[PDB]
């Protein structure tokens, strides 16, 4: 299974170069961005942090289903699309194959911490919120990521005209609106939020959503990103008590199981992965 979705991700027109430097088949994973660098590269991804970019092995390591969303949905070519879209004329500044460590270090922090070669897209916050609702609303990833490259806030409140309640953010829209084809769309989200317990002015947290609707699947990515249990609702649920309430067992099972500090290491989810 896993194994048949790395093949396919290796496969992917544009991922046979690593994203930042060209190296021939690249198998490290920035699981959080869908790309795959050389093992050079991979390293300095590292030196960045999680809040950058959090590397795996493609075929060394074990991973869950989870983790390959992105791979899946982005890849190389696209990513670098819209990441090295200004990247300088007769300016040789993108690392080859041979280039050393200073070198690569120094492309990696301005490409991926500086942005300095993406596309900026939008005219500022107002229109960066107003197309990052858009990306959700029609599941484009690349308008997500595009957002992203823009620099927006994933976790600020969306211009949303009728929302189920006052001030969600991207994540409450993303979690209510996705289904077995679009859950890359929540876990874009999920895997570059620093913060995944944003409340509506109701209290409700992304969580509390995933109970109300029984959407055990963004419920499991959500606690893979750590996503706060306990915060509760102005009207004093916590994401668990809305699951017992409403009987919705598989929710109430994996809260649970987090409660009890036993969550699973690779999460997998139910996903059309098409590999048929
Ligand atoms: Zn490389």
């Amino acid at each position: 299974l896993t194994k048949e979705i790395i093949s396919e991700v290796q496969r992917m027109t544009g991922n046979d170069v690593c994203c930042d430097c060209g190296a021939p088949d690249p198998t490290w994973l920035s699981t959080n961005l869908g790309i795959l660098t050389c093992i050079e590269c991979s390293g300095i991804h590292r030196e960045l942090g999680v809040h950058y970019s959090r590397m795996q092995s493609l075929t060394l390591d074990v991973l869950g289903t989870s983790e390959l969303l992105l791979a899946k949905n982005i890849g190389n070519a696209g990513f670098n699309e819209i990441m090295e879209c200004c990247l300088p004329s007769e300016d040789p500044v993108k690392p080859n194959p041979g280039s050393d460590m200073i070198a690569r270090k120094d492309y990696i922090t301005a490409k991926y911490m500086e942005r300095r070669y993406a596309r900026k897209k939008h005219a500022d916050t107002a229109a960066k919120l107003h197309s990052l609702c858009e990306a959700v609303k029609t599941r484009d990833i690349f308008g997500l990521l595009q957002a992203y490259a823009d620099g927006v806030d994933l976790t600020e409140k969306i211009p949303l005209a009728n929302g189920h309640e006052p001030d969600e953010t991207a994540l409450h829209l993303a979690v209510r609106s996705v289904d077995r084809t679009s859950l890359h769309i929540v876990d874009f989200l999920v895997q570059n939020s620093g913060n995944l317990d944003k409340q509506t002015g109701k209290g409700s947290t992304a969580l509390h959503y995933c109970c109300l609707t029984d959407n055990a699947e963004c419920l499991k990515l959500l606690l893979r990103g750590k996503a706060s249990i306990e915060i509760a609702n102005e009207s004093g649920e916590t994401p668990l008590d809305i699951a017992k309430r409403l009987k919705h067992e598989h929710c109430e099972e994996l809260l649970t199981q987090a409660l009890s500090g036993r969550f699973n290491s690779h999460v997998h989810v139910e996903y059309e992965w098409r590999l048929l």
